[PDB]
């Protein structure tokens, strides 16, 4: 069941973006709304044929349509912070992810990037390096999952992953076109693979230094988004999307910086670990939009328990894993498994530099 | 009846494949489950633009979700093996096909690859080529070959072996795509043709040396699984896909070496014929991955019977078949009839090797 | 109602035969079945790029599979005998007619070519020219014509001969890639008509120097078919598709040698056409693969009479047509309309010859 | 596929005929067209509550129509000479089976029933006895068999004989109802079964003497077609409904008078066997309606040979069978299983008690 | 996914037997075919009124059509052993379960009521009771469970036990329209029940005293066939119908005679239940129609060992339950849970018997 826009003639569609444009430029302005984890987007049109992002004027837009502000004053501005090639326009139109702003100055309550870059440019002395694996699962327009049999559920688990076949992939056309996407757009991604669950999906966003990750990860969602549209299913970010012996959507991070990609440096993933298991609580709240309540239904065991910490090497199943290729030449990166699909990358990084690099203790980030 | 995913608008992809990925190429990881049958598959972004396969780095995924490991140490690294260019990314994209390793890089449970290629390196010198005939049912998702009517079959059998027409040859769109993408990729495919069952086809990889042999058949059928994915069947490699009187889908096999295709050769046929002959219940047992349980519902005669062996030339009901044009010129080669389709190449080509030059003898292998 | 392989995505299709194939070449090879009426097609892969038909290689098929030979000896080897482009792969690729021959080097049953390419090279001086038009119904996959009603006929005869419009001509589709791809072909294919009956068309195959004709006959008959398929209908020849008052398939045949096509050439004429007069009954039993059994629901009149033989000068009822215009100018060919659609080519064109060249008399050919 | 009218509401047409007709009686009258196989009806209104068949009133119809008249004197008389209750019409209307006549009181051409009755009438005085078998075939509106896959067929012969559950008996409710029907209209009808053929099945008419066979299978004909009319499907007594190897429709006729019933009977088996092996090809042509030309298509061995004599005790492959309960009891009955499904009882009855009863000789049967 | 008869407009049927039939009077006659599974029917009329079984007459059929005879005699005689009430047909008409007899008077292959008779015969002085818990599962015509979802499954195993809901319970109309046919027609059913695999059903055959098991059980699956026929889907006894984690279809035997439910009664259990622990592997072979093949599939842990014995009391797993009540009061019967739900219930029955009250020994039976 898909959606009733994705059956009109795609044919006509082509046919009139096969015209010309010219000099006039679209640019598709991005942010994030009100709940989240969701996204809008809108265009403009500019003539100058803009360079840098801060060449890029500021929008503003209806707070009070997003669930961001009031009716008092709901108008929100929109500030240009990443500056992207937009793959459903070819290249002379771009793609805008924004920072939202209130109506004084001041950052919106989703708007996370803000204390996230900052951290960062702290931080930015021990080049720290994330790299998360969105897991996605394509749900048709009937709130099932793709390709899954009406009123009904596939084969049991474990032909599914990373399956090639008819019967053991659904939707990998949607997973190709917005790999190439991602490819045209500039996003860091590395790689992609089919979950345990079947018409679930995995995409792993490469390392990006600081607020290039999560810049680079919701942009890439939001080209997901648009390639589902397009071919008219819905990419949906749940934890638990179908509840029941299904594999969950997860994001899993991992982290690295100057010291613990040299030599010797597993001394400090140790650290780290250590910073983490000591935070886990903290960590485990701000994994998610709902603060753990979402998590709740992922991270059950049967994925590690919500509320019990465990670290180790190659265990799959401990909240952060070391990858074994990591313990054998002492150096490399360690992997965080808490994160659910839906997670904000600000605020997950950020929690994962001040847990880290800032030695952050306590219930409540310290405002510097 | 096809897959759900089948019914995607396929202009939307077109479109977003007409995009240009610029210097980022994707590599696609092939390796062979824990079943020993299916494949699976998963890709990764590359920089370097490589030449050679020594040069991909090696991969890890995790082996309990492909029936390969339990959950203690369920990391399973990749190696790479074989390099062919990627049919359905186009040239910069390439297809990798790996070696399942297990966590204390001993070779997997199905990793035959590793003795197989250890016998052709020690039988190298007499330059060993193989040539295997793949016989493949197309189905739907619905369990009933492709373009069968729906609760019923087609008129007898007879009209369908390399017919031409509507009524004679089903999905003959899979065929043609499928030699397209394994000329595109490389793989030594010689031919095609429709077998005698209505919606099952036929294609023979040529002579390849060695461990090429099972290396390009396996590639060869994960090109086919995914065109039949792209167009929204399943190719199937049952030998007795539907029971009756409906012909069985087998791997045939070619065998030939220097002496077999030098001068007065016949000689040395006789020779590898009468090794066979003594070693047709290791061989028979070898041929499948049921161990001759899958390979009962079609080498059941009235196709030689399972347990009893006969050669002969241009035998079609015999074990092995002489080809009449070999005993004519007295040199060429001789085919084995008896490896089911879903046969691992390795497994075949390596007891080949090692009855006709290793002289094995007995009812397990010799571990050199 | 069209075949289940026609609903698949042709875009996929024809992407994948988008790709650049390189230097391999596939060489689909095309015989007559044991039915007489039926053609085979089964590809193979040459790398030398072949520019004569002599060089191509020769290839061995199971006869059994194709009503030609028992089960004790049955390979049958292929003689490449005609040589063309593919138009479904494009110039590199190229379509094979050969020539079907025995286990011990005989000619095979339904190999009428290795005895009419013999009578041809015996009368190669006299020039023969031969053209056919052949008649054939679309009918879908239901057994009825193509865009016929449901159950039931369309309005009476009259308005569909050569007609234009949806109501008028049915498949003109398929009557247009069939005569693009003949020409692409190299088949000397002059024009095309839609006959009385509603999706029955007509194609014409120009004049042809002996064996070429029946060469250049049965290739465009293998080119229809597999246009057809691609298309998802059926091509039939049956003399009668349907029975009652709609018109019959037939396959005119118009004759010609370098006296009657000179000056004052109209006495040959009457002097063939008086031997076809003495020789009725064996050409009506040598021109369809039944021996006038399926000729029997054509020529009943209400069409010549089968039983009864009559000619003239533009007399469409008539056995043998003069054409007008041949009379006017005292020369030119005549026109044999007794040979049924699914008449073998070779059969008819030797048949003529032996009637007119040969001066051959009595019930049975004679063994030169 | 069934009629276009079957799919009307049934509900409707029960409510109206729920209505108490009152003291009107419908009578449906029933004759034999032109072609000799089909039936037609038409009905009149009687308010006398007629009791015997000679006080029912004589009618006529347009015979041009009927394709048994011209177009000079196209009125043909209708004579009743069956009286029988209306199934379709409850116990007050009847179903008149009636003779058909010319303009000038001549018998018409297809009308059996004089000579049949004349027969009879002479041989009376042994009071033979006959029962017919009559096979029939379920076919849709489409014209392939009901419940047959689409364009397709289903599992081999040797499950549907006789077979019960879904997909073993194809429109058992059709056979159900005419069952009831025949039953209720007062046809001496003796049991039903499946044939091997899947949607082909078989009802007994039981042994009526002289002409009430002859009547009695025509109306339980008339009453099958009506029931499938009802139903939407087609009842046809074709001899070979579907080429191939499928079971063949045939009316196989049981014989016996007063002598062969009585002890010692078997000597007048024998006797009235070595008749009809005198007069098989007389019976043959007399056998269906084309004069042999519909049962050269089932009485073609692979049933008795139609070129070929036979006979035996218990013999299923003989033309003539002795059933092993009359050998074993020295009397009894013979069956013979020579006519065809749409055989006239009339001509079948009259040929049997011709060369039996009558010692006829020849060719030609004799005036009296 | 129905058969194609199903559609069929219902209330034209029901307003056909809506028709008084009567004096005539339809016998339905029932036997087992040579597969040992299956059941044939084919109906005779009777005007005699009868009231005893005995009075039935003798009928014959063609037995080369159920796989029970050659060509050379395939008449099979069938002699009536049981009397049951129609209700397809309602009252006059009545049901007729026959022992098919070969031409020789010899019992035929799969006729082992003969020798079943036989032995309860002998026994009768110890009155043995049986009862059989026949589990079936509902199929369409696809060959898919009946309410299952199209190309998949439905929710785990569990609610569906005994489940009331439109999601818990799939064709209960015709189990609901089986029992009150059974009940109708004078079978000694007791209950019924939905089993743990969704659409899989249950039912029991009451007590009944030797011989009477068997015929009541199969009149009970040909009824079931019936009714399913009428609803248009399939009831397949196959001891696994679905592969994998789903629960099969087998048939428990309940055993008791006079001493076991006497006063102080459990000796005798436990002298029978180490009788058969004994006499396991004959009872295993004997207790499907292929010598324990297909109980292999049900039989396989994970229901007792196939190749391992056990008994308890109140033991689920165990091959034999005694019930929890009997064990407390001491008396009563125990419960055999290996027979397959396509178990002959003449077999299972005198396996019990010869192994229980004859003291049979060995691996063959002893013939008296
Ligand atoms: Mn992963
Ligand atoms: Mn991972
Ligand atoms: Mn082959
Ligand atoms: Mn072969
Ligand atoms: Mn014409
Ligand atoms: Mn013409
Ligand atoms: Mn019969
Ligand atoms: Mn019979
Ligand atoms: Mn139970
Ligand atoms: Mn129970």
């Amino acid at each position: 069941a898909t959606s009733a826009s994705s059956h009109l003639n795609k044919g006509i569609k082509q046919m009139y973006m096969n015209l010309p444009q010219g000099e006039k430029i679209q640019l598709m302005y991005i942010w994030v709304d009100g709940t989240g984890e969701g996204l809008r987007c809108k265009t403009r049109t500019l003539d100058c044929d803009p360079k840098c992002v801060e060449e890029l004027p500021e929008w503003n837009f209806d707070g009070s349509s997003t669930f961001q502000s009031e009716g008092s004053n709901s108008d929100m501005y929109l500030h240009p912070v990443a500056m992207f090639r937009d793959p459903f326009r070819r290249d002379p139109n771009k793609l805008v992810f924004c920072e939202v702003f209130k109506y004084n100055r001041k950052p919106a309550e989703t708007n996370l990037r803000h204390s996230c870059k900052r951290i960062m440019d702290m931080v930015s002395s021990q080049h720290p390096w994330f790299g998360m694996e969105q897991e996605y699962t394509l749900m048709g327009t009937d709130g099932h999952p793709f390709g899954w049999p009406s009123n009904g559920f596939p084969g049991p688990q474990g032909p599914y992953y990373c399956g090639v076949g008819a019967d053991k992939a659904y939707g990998r056309d949607i997973v190709e076109a917005h790999y190439r996407a991602c490819l045209y757009a500039g996003i860091k991604i590395t790689g992609t693979n089919a979950e345990v669950m079947p018409a679930q999906w995995e995409f792993q966003i490469g390392p990006c230094e600081g607020i290039r990750m999560g810049d680079h990860l919701w942009v890439a969602r939001f080209i997901l988004h648009r390639v589902c549209e397009d071919f008219g299913v819905i990419a949906t970010f749940d934890p638990k999307p179908i509840p029941g012996n299904w594999n969950g959507a997860g994001c899993h991070t991992n982290f690295s910086t100057k010291a613990m990609r040299e030599e010797n440096g597993l001394r400090c993933i140790e650290e780290a670990i250590d910073k983490l298991s000591k935070r886990h609580q903290y960590h485990i709240r701000a994994y998610d939009p709902k603060g753990g309540l979402d998590n709740a239904r992922r991270l059950t065991g049967f994925t590690s328990n919500i509320n019990d910490f465990s670290a180790g090497v190659a265990n799959r199943s401990a909240s952060i894993r070391i990858p074994r290729i990591v313990g054998q030449e002492k150096k490399g990166y360690f992997e965080d498994r808490r994160p659910s699909a839906n997670c904000d990358p600000y605020a997950v990084t950020e929690a994962i530099v001040r847990t880290c690099l800032l030695n952050e203790t306590g219930d409540e980030p310290f405002q510097y």
